[PDB]
């Protein structure tokens, strides 16, 4: 139908400006610390500890088959992303440091793309 495709290019044009702020995220994270999924040979135990893991390669999968269908589903996984680091690894590690500082840039980014996704619809 015209209303299905219309429907469709929405979602198009969604998964283009997700594209977007996916980039801006990753960005944020020079080293590289959330690029893949924790390796379950390193850490045979993960699984244990964290319920959902999350990564921008699994985003970008999801995203890829336009699998976020708003900017709410996008957040979800982003703050798991961070939330499962600042669980798994303690205060004074490096590794939960570079979390703190993602969220606090990234906050920056996902405040504008809220209003970008209202205003363009
Ligand atoms: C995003 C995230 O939580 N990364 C974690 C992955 C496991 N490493 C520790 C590690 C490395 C190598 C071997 C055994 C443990 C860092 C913390
Ligand atoms: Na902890």
């Amino acid at each position: 139908s015209m209303e299905q495709v219309a429907m469709e290019l929405r979602l198009t044009e969604l998964t283009r400006l997700l594209r977007s702020v996916l980039d801006q995220l990753q960005d944020k994270d020079p080293a590289r610390i959330f690029a893949q999924p924790v390796s379950l040979k390193e850490v045979p135990d993960y699984l244990d500890h964290i319920k959902h893991p999350m990564d921008f390669a699994t985003m970008r999968k999801r995203l890829e088959a336009q699998g976020y269908k708003n900017l709410h589903e996008f957040e979800e996984d982003f703050d798991l992303i961070i939330d499962n680091c600042m669980k798994y690894n303690a205060r004074d590690t490096v590794f939960y440091r570079a979390a703190v500082r993602l969220r606090d840039q990234g906050g920056v980014v996902l405040r504008q793309a809220r209003r970008e996704v209202d205003s363009i619809g």
